[PDB]
């Protein structure tokens, strides 16, 4: 599913996102536009072998089984594919996860190079949530 802005920052909203772990809404909606463009099913391969998968690209090196990264930690347990889904519930929870684990929203690549100091509050402008 290709989600809307707006209609994504609902449904992150929804499942604890905002504020989580002192990120406001607007973060994660930049992180998950410049990510997948939006769109759960987004899989890219990485040059290590591992491969970024749905909303959020989240890595199959640690955090998900995909059955080919010899080696992975799968600490989100969860099959990779569970994270492509229409319900972001499994990528939300394993954010989640990933996010508490020291580095902040640091441990994904366009949050850090498009996101971070700049106005993400513009990613929620206009949005009923
Ligand atoms: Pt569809
Ligand atoms: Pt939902
Ligand atoms: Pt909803
Ligand atoms: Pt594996």
């Amino acid at each position: 599913k290709v989600f809307g802005r707006c209609e994504l920052a609902a449904a992150m909203k929804r499942h604890g996102l905002d504020n989580y772990r002192g990120y406001s809404l607007g973060n994660w909606v930049c992180a998950a536009k410049f990510e997948s463009n939006f769109n759960t099913q987004a899989t890219n391969r990485n040059t290590d072998g591992s491969t970024d998968y749905g909303i959020l690209q989240i890595n199959s090196r640690w955090w998900c089984n995909d059955g080919r990264t010899p080696g992975s930690r799968n600490l989100c347990n969860i099959p990779c594919s569970a994270l492509l889904s229409s319900d972001i519930t499994a990528s939300v929870n394993c954010a989640k996860k990933i996010v508490s684990d020291g580095n902040g929203m640091n441990a994904w690549v366009a949050w850090r190079n498009r996101c971070k100091g700049t106005d993400v509050q513009a990613w929620i402008r206009g949005c009923r949530l």
